[PDB]
């Protein structure tokens, strides 16, 4: 059972933005409103957007921000990368102690999801290696923001532009960089194959060690490149020193050593789980990061 | 790869979460207007809680002896007393962040949030079902100071579940917001454990239709089943028992879809004996029992 962080810090930023027909879903920061560039463009412009153009011929007067009852005047408009920030005339009052983080591949954060134009779910995943997220199965949504808290600091770390046709969502960070190889453009596009996220997996085991599932380790230690030769077949990706690293605090409270857990993971990929169940799931799970465990399992 | 199931947004319930503090012991509570709710086992020592007599532990206390903390801000319990299994504080302050809500009992089968708290203040939501054994699947709930139950439909939250205790297995029991426990668990130390649980038919049959209805149709087959022979079989993988009234509340779903109930029965059957051979349903490589067909009709019947 992964856990989400608590969105109500977060549930008290989401407005609605409204340009044209188009209407989406933004992020109310003090007195600035973010949200996709898209949300300029008409179904003819995103062939071939000229973004810093298309924003140019765009008033104040053009967008429409609510946040519940309450209009939001625009007051000013920018761009930032794939990011539009609307200055508006009030500060949010429930802005919340937050700052912009970009996250990598592999690492974790909680979705706040709108739909119906306001928001509605929240969940807990991880960025794919292919830098998609597997969002809900729900069409329809006006928008994602995925964030981490650390005490009452809210790392707000994407925001989501498009939907991908295999069902998965991507989009920017907070500043409007794309993660993954995607434009803002209505272009063919499509996710990489997606790969299992190693080190995720290793973080899980150990945590399984620590709630008492062990069957799955044996007298074994292989070697970090003949365990990435095992992992590339069964689409694992390649663990590094880096990861070996993170996990050092798994190893030091487990007394398994991280070369160690990766030769039972070796044998559970070639070998199957053989009818048992590890932290009762029957799958590896790879939505948990090194951190999350750590924190999570003393 | 798992289905990804959705959580309420937390934000209404972390607005009621405070902490309660009775001698040496602390858990969560749930201020609504001017009311704590938190379990009565607070006024327990370690030694009381194999055999407390609750009624004799709570004569005792004086409001005084209740700590309760809403951040940094102390509130002053001016009354108490206890329903069940549940201890209500009557406090000097409305919580002026509650929102419209109402506690309702819920059912096996049932999906709900909970917001889990640990080491004093709210940190996690998850989604889940009350199992067809009356626990809840927590997460690893190490030093969890407690979990609240709920759902929320227009604004007004319903809540539906408190915990109080973790069983040997991991799992978590509690009570409604009336302080009557689901199933046949009870607050003391005591040796009792969850009965062998079971997976909630009625929630994978509408999470395959919902599986139909977004697309997805290689694991349906050309054959129907009885309900009695579904029944037989469903029971040999430790799967509930299908009713005439689970079969009512699959209609709109097998009328949007075209397929029969007992037909996309015997879909599950064949998935039962086959398992999905590498394939995904709804992104999902296992059969997802914690999507009710009430949030199925309502996502999917537009
Ligand atoms: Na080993």
């Amino acid at each position: 059972r992964k856990m989400a962080f608590p969105s109500g810090k977060v549930e008290g930023c989401m407005v609605q933005v409204t340009c044209g027909t188009t209407t989406l879903n933004g992020l109310w920061l003090d007195d600035v409103v973010y949200c996709p560039r898209h949300v300029i463009c008409t179904s003819e412009d995103m062939l071939n957007p000229n973004y810093e153009d298309l924003l140019i011929r765009k008033s104040n007067h053009n967008f429409l921000v609510q946040a519940g009852n309450v209009q939001l005047r625009v007051i000013g408009h920018s761009m930032q990368n794939c990011v539009l920030k609307l200055k508006v005339d009030t500060a949010n009052p429930k802005t919340p102690k937050y700052k912009f983080v970009r996250i990598q591949p592999g690492q974790t954060f909680s979705v706040l999801a709108c739909y119906n134009g306001s928001p509605s779910g929240v969940y807990q995943c991880a960025m794919r290696p292919n830098f998609t997220i597997k969002g809900s199965f729900l069409n329809g949504s006006c928008g994602s923001v995925g964030f981490n808290i650390d005490y009452d600091c809210v790392s707000f770390c994407y925001m989501a532009h498009m939907e991908l046709p295999t069902g998965v969502h991507a989009g920017t960070d907070l500043e409007g960089n794309f993660y993954g190889p995607f434009v803002d453009r209505q272009t063919a596009q499509a996710a990489g194959t997606d790969t299992t996220i190693t080190v995720n997996v290793l973080a899980w085991l150990y945590a399984a060690v620590i709630n008492g599932d062990r069957w799955f380790l044996n007298r074994f230690t292989t070697t970090l490149n003949d365990f990435n030769l095992v992992a590339m077949k069964y689409n694992y990706e390649p663990l590094t020193q880096d990861h070996v690293d993170i996990l050092g605090p798994l190893s030091a409270q487990t007394g398994i050593a991280v070369l160690d857990m990766c030769a039972s993971l070796k044998e559970l990929l070639q070998n199957g789980m053989n009818g048992r169940t590890i932290l009762g799931s029957a799958l590896l799970e790879d939505e948990f990061t090194p951190f999350d465990v750590v924190r999570q399992c003393s």
